């Protein structure tokens, strides 16, 4: 099920490079110093950041654009959370910029796609778990991925994948 | 399942403000007296409509743009119909603007998420019934918003929620 | 479930009209023809392409623009596909243009919504069969459309319909 959608524009040019020590994370920042163009890399990245909390329905509640990072696999933005701010397991994301940046974030609830290793019988007193992969344990589960992390690595249990969100 | 998408694109400054008088619900007049911004408001609205009659697939087939309200629950537009366009009953919605306005539609079918109050025995002769809560039974139903409401005002029967849309 | 989504955004001023020959399909070019508005029309186009690339998250892998096609039902534009690009049967796809050009493009798996016409005994050793209509029978696969249409034509069946996906 989706969860809630975002959409953002603004202007790249009216932008702000300085911005960038307000709005990035340190992962981020690190790929920012790559970028040959680094108005449209921070224009960007405010402008997903901007969708991504739009797409949560409560706004900033307590939380800062640096607990929010967008990070790349390949050529596409990959989101970094680094706070619980839902149980979405999928965050699709889309950015786009000609002279204006648009960028789109659809947050989604996917039953499973959470990977976890360790104990089969510890894991099925706690979770519903549907498959045995290479990986480790399908489980389905509506925890946070920081609330599931900090329950499983208290015991002998470790989070490998929560859908196609990263993880800190 | 999403039912439909939509997105839209405009000009706020080629956006006449006398345009309204003939795009805005009753609602959306009293909204529009409260916003400092009058001409945003205006087009952000037009833009979240043409997004919405998009999403549909069959554009305005006997419809009206007053048919069709965003109102604002938090600083989210949330979607209020007054007449029947489908099954759907999630609207995921957004708005964004920055000298152009674009804006999102999201339509989705979730199963269930549809909450009345009345006789068990009534719904279960019409009805899937899924779960008991403290706001009604949920249900099952294809039914559009005005044609369920119409049916269970019949009887001693009440709509409480349909999905997230807002209906009248 | 969403497979991907893609947004663009392009200026359509700046889109030559000479880009025609080297973005459109075959079926595109008898509907560019008929359009009063040609800059738009290829603006549109590159955009949507551009657009679904992103949804699918690989980019160009060994494919070209003519590759895929948005050609017109009513008013709404509809993806038609001359190459397997991936398992989803859905497409659900927007354009806006006022001086920019924006588009979206969301890629979803539904559960079944593949009709296929053949030996009901043929396919209910290959595939898991749901339902059967006066169009043929609904049936659940992960095979991608050319895959699947060739398996089908091999024998003495027919794939009618493959979500809301043209092919060929």
């Amino acid at each position: 099920m989706i969860v809630g959608v975002g959409i953002d524009v603004l202007e790249v040019e009216r932008v702000p490079e300085k911005f960038a020590e307000r709005i990035l994370g340190e992962s981020e920042k690190r790929l920012f110093l790559t970028r040959k163009r680094r108005r449209e890399f921070i224009a960007g990245r405010f402008a997903l950041k901007e969708a991504f909390f739009k797409a949560l329905g409560t706004g900033l509640n307590g939380h800062s654009f640096t607990d929010v990072e967008f990070l790349e696999s390949n050529g596409k933005p990959v989101l970094c959370v680094h706070k619980d701010f839902g149980f979405f397991n999928y965050a699709h994301v889309s950015l786009s910029h000609d002279r204006f940046a648009v960028a789109l974030v659809v947050l989604e609830k996917r039953k499973g796609d959470i990977i976890v290793e360790g104990d089969e019988s510890f894991l099925r007193k706690r979770f519903e778990v549907l498959e045995r992969s290479v990986e480790g344990w399908e489980i389905e589960t509506s925890l946070p991925p920081f609330t599931l992390k900090k329950l499983l690595e208290s015991s002998g249990c470790r989070l490998v994948r929560y859908g196609n969100i990263l993880i800190g």
